């Protein structure tokens, strides 16, 4: 029992964090094999100082790929795990290992918002901090932190240097677009509540996908597609509540609120747990 | 900017997780130097759990009855002893990944990271607090016994909790790393229940100071309160009494924001009376009590926005 915002164990990523200094700027780098990946806004080989713990790495080459700088070093990282670079979609979740001066300070779980920003927790020196998921023994790197926006939210790139969202890497007038709620994630979290014995919000009603989307559009909720309904299939079979049966419950919560009640200890509808996160946390998948 | 429930990086602890098997029971162990620490109920059957005599069960065991697995390598058990509710298995190999560590017993209101494990394999990490009723609101399934709670200050891991059981209300109970339970719990399947829980007042105040640091002041008012009047109001909402120690501990956050502790206590009184009126504080519609004054100073910027 219990339901927490759970991050993946960060150990495989901690063994890759380095400090990158160019002139007066200091930020974080990701050391994989003989390459150090970091935001290009950090800017010859000896101008770049790379520090791994208390050891100085010697830079022997440099190249740029989109908004990421690739520093060729003379030493392969002996702690390099099995890895892939993957680009995630809005609504998908990941773990963030927040670092300062190449030293990891914390780990938290978060989601890529529909407006491509992340509601993270970062301070000056956090640039180069990475987002990831783990599937068996393979680390899938999906995010590298680049900047904070005026509303306190964060923007960054995949590990190939391509930004998530209509953002650029520079000090200019940039604002996050109007955000929306990740509907498929709210439904997954309602199924997690039923699994943990919280059923006060269930009702006898069912709805159509079209009627649900007409209502959900009024509350700044993302449209629910047939793919989302298919993805919620396992949780629907486990609890006995059809997806459009659960949509009628969410429609009632949207038009009436919670009436002083909570769901999984929350007074707001939670959207940062995917259908896969719910199944994984209510099963026991290890790495 | 931003404020998240942050756990410590779990790497130093992952390198200590092993699987302990005794008969048909399998749970997690903590491998530090040449000792594996695990719940003593690993020697029990489900039948034994009603009234287990651990001393009688342990005397019937020899070293080779305990199977310890570290990754894909079998560790050889060369000794065993019991310390309160924890079993200490002496093994023939020191853990090469043993970090700098201490065993610390925490008090209610303190926070820590939990590395949830199954079969000696870590599956996730989350942050939580020792509740005033000595339980933890964790997320654990069958096989999670032996998972540990910790803090990492500097490069030293302070182990403070080892998971032993789930109570009927879904909450969790466990011990420090010396085998002493937190709370009036026993490692028996007895009809024992968690006492009435209360809100950690000093942590809610710390989180209100964190909101002011991140630029939010909608909840402040022009009033103050005496400590006694604050406690008479707070105890009506099931909030823990605020002591002079708590007021002293909030000193740095008060000096950083310019809001006296008792002026922050007046805002809290008003928040309890009025609710939030559709507003949120640090993205939350409830008053958050799982961030200590120390966590706020560690996570927030030293410059108030
Ligand atoms: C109400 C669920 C737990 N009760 C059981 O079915 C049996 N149970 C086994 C064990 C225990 O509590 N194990 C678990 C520990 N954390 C999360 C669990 C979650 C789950 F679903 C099942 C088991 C869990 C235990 C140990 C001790 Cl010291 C005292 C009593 C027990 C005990 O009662
Ligand atoms: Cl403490």
């Amino acid at each position: 029992s219990g339901f927490r915002k759970m991050a993946f164990p960060s150990g495989k990523v901690e063994g890759c964090m380095v400090q990158v200094t160019c002139g007066t700027t200091t930020l974080n780098g990701l050391w994989l094999d003989d390459v150090v990946y970091c935001p290009r806004h950090v800017i010859s080989n000896h101008n770049f100082l790379v520090q791994a713990g208390n050891v100085q790495l010697r830079v022997i080459g440099h190249s740029m790929q989109n908004c990421v700088l690739k520093l060729k070093v003379d030493t392969a990282n002996p702690k390099t795990p099995k890895y892939k670079f993957v680009r995630i979609q809005p609504g998908q979740t990941f773990s963030v290992l927040a670092c300062y001066n190449g030293s990891p300070s914390g780990v938290y779980q978060c989601a890529m918002r529909p407006n491509f920003t992340i509601k993270g927790s970062f301070l000056n020196g956090s640039c180069g901090s990475v987002g990831f998921n783990i599937d068996y023994d393979c680390v899938s790197f999906c995010y590298m932190h680049h900047m904070e926006l005026p509303t306190g939210v964060h923007a960054g790139t995949d590990l190939e240097g391509n930004f998530y969202g209509p953002f650029v890497d520079r000090q200019t007038a940039q604002a996050a677009g109007t955000d929306t709620t990740i509907t498929v994630n709210v439904l997954a979290w309602l199924y997690a509540a039923v699994i943990n014995g919280d059923r006060w919000f269930l009702n006898r009603f069912t709805t159509t996908l079209n009627d649900f989307n007409l209502v959900a559009m009024k509350y700044n909720y993302e449209p629910l597609t047939q793919d989302h309904v298919d993805i919620l299939g396992p949780l629907s079979a486990q609890t006995g509540i059809a997806v459009l049966d659960m949509c009628a419950s969410l429609k009632e919560l949207l038009q009436n609120g919670m009436n002083g009640r909570t769901i999984l200890g929350s007074a707001l509808l939670e959207d940062e747990f995917t259908p896969f996160d719910v199944v994984r946390q209510c099963s026991g998948v290890t790495f």
